[PDB]
């Protein structure tokens, strides 16, 4: 419905490395900026159309890997910083899954 802005001026995790893509996962990696957040926003929905899924992780997590995701598809995958200052603009970028 109302999605949640996110500021572009803040911190960011950057270079974002997704690998051991298999059927149903990938993982997820980013550089952390020097100072660490309290969370991260993870992100990932079906390129063609589905309902996106979420998870928060913490400041100082580096990786994180997602699961149960469907054989064959194109997700869109992003990694939005949580601190104080509110919701940051993230990292992202599409992996298909292996069949």
């Amino acid at each position: 419905p109302a999605a949640a802005p996110a500021l572009d001026t803040l911190p960011a995790p950057t270079s974002l490395v997704l690998s051991q893509v298999t059927s149903s996962s990938i993982r997820l990696s980013w550089t952390p900026a020097p100072r660490h957040p309290l969370k991260y926003l993870i992100v990932w929905r079906a390129s063609r159309g589905g309902t996106p899924r979420e998870v928060v992780v913490e400041g100082p997590a580096a990786s994180t890997e997602l699961h149960n995701l469907a054989s064959r598809t194109e997700y869109l995958v992003s990694v939005f910083p949580i601190y104080e200052g509110g919701v940051g603009e993230g990292l992202r970028g599409l992996v298909t899954t292996a069949p």
